[PDB]
């Protein structure tokens, strides 16, 4: 023992270093493997950028928008969790569809927080909510109104909103809600089989005190970031092509395929961040969000056009989780080959040092006393 065992551990590390350097160098020299990996990278970017059925980021956008309109549906919708009008305790109600009676403030808003909202502020929110709803769904066709990340097609009634336009409207709406010092009264929300059972949420507080609100709000800038990165990467893809045997040397291709692969991993990673934000929402709040379309008002007409899209929410969220695990593995493997292509030179120099270290150490050990 003593410093002998340590020398053996050290020799062991050196030789593992040689083996992995060897593998990496061999990978960079493996034209078929390099092209195979590039083809996967490009094929993912092509779907991500151009498709509305096979794009993980597009699907993520669908989930986030649906959840923003789902939250709006809970918070306001057909029966608000706040009172819109002038709060003289005497309250003068604005004549807006969904406004609860003023006695609701007395019943459900004891405690410092204010639960009323100025009509002009509500108007701004309602307008943003309507714009976001139109961006998502074509009222005429009842079909999808969001374009692939590549943009809207020129001119049969096609989708006419970019995902950036929808994300921007969502961002403004959530920002406005966060900044408005009006508390939401969850007890105003009536959903059969949910608000009348245990676990029901009945508390009153500013939206920024609820994880469902905060988490959904945080998804937007992350998704905006992901969208930009998907578009940069589609651009980068255009400058990368399958290599001729021996031409994967070119420093430019080396550095580009590596950047390409890192970026595409970051895209997947942003999608994972969004999945995590959905999965961090307390179960009971998520249940309210999923069922928001069943919300019924406690007074006046019971609307026949609630926000039903929320029924697709959970499937869309699970799709993010499946996309992440499926493409996550594959991009890791592609990224690995790209890193080796990029490090080929550096590795060739490093393996000579590591091999010599091992040869030396092995020889020292060979001469050590027994």
């Amino acid at each position: 023992l003593k410093n002998l065992n340590e020398k053996y551990e050290q020799l062991s590390q050196y030789l593992n270093q040689v083996a992995s350097l060897k593998q990496s160098i061999q990978n960079a020299n493996n034209i078929e493997l390099v092209n195979s990996s590039l083809n996967y990278l490009k094929s993912f970017t092509n779907n991500n950028y151009n498709s509305t059925t096979q794009s993980p980021i597009f699907n993520a956008v669908q989930a986030v928008i649906t959840s923003v309109l789902g939250f709006w549906s809970l918070y306001a919708g057909n029966y608000f969790t706040f009172f819109v009008g002038k709060k003289v305790d005497s309250g003068q109600p604005a004549s807006v569809q969904g406004n609860p009676p003023f006695k609701t403030i007395i019943e459900n808003c004891s405690g410092i927080e204010n639960c009323a909202m100025d009509q002009t502020t509500y108007d701004k929110m309602k307008k943003l909510a309507e714009d976001l709803q139109a961006a998502q769904t074509n009222s005429a066709t009842k079909g999808n109104n969001l374009c692939a990340l590549s943009g809207c097609a020129a001119t049969s009634n096609p989708p006419n909103s970019t995902v950036s336009n929808a994300l921007n409207l969502a961002q403004q709406l959530m920002d406005l809600i966060a900044n408005t010092k009006t508390a939401m009264m969850w007890k105003n929300i009536v959903i059969s089989g949910v608000s009348n059972t245990s676990g029901a949420i009945t508390s009153t507080n500013y939206p920024t005190q609820y994880a469902v609100f905060n988490n959904i709000k945080a998804m937007i800038p992350i998704l905006q970031q992901a969208v930009t990165l998907s578009q940069s990467n589609h651009t980068l893809s255009a400058s990368l092509q399958a290599q001729a045997t021996g031409s994967q040397t070119n420093p430019k291709f080396a550095k580009d395929i590596y950047t390409f692969a890192q970026n595409q991993k970051q895209v997947i990673s942003y999608a994972q961040d969004i999945f995590n934000l959905f999965n961090s929402i307390p179960a009971e709040q998520y249940k309210y969000l999923e069922k928001a379309y069943l919300k019924i008002p406690n007074a006046g007409s019971t609307p026949t056009n609630p926000y039903r899209q929320v029924v697709n929410l959970n499937q869309e969220v699970q799709t993010i989780k499946n996309n992440v695990s499926y493409y996550g593995n594959r991009v890791d493997a592609a990224l690995s080959v790209a890193r080796d292509v990029y490090n080929l030179k550096s590795n060739q120099a490093e393996i000579v040092t590591a091999y010599n270290d091992a040869k030396t150490l092995s020889e020292e050990i060979s001469k050590l006393p027994h």
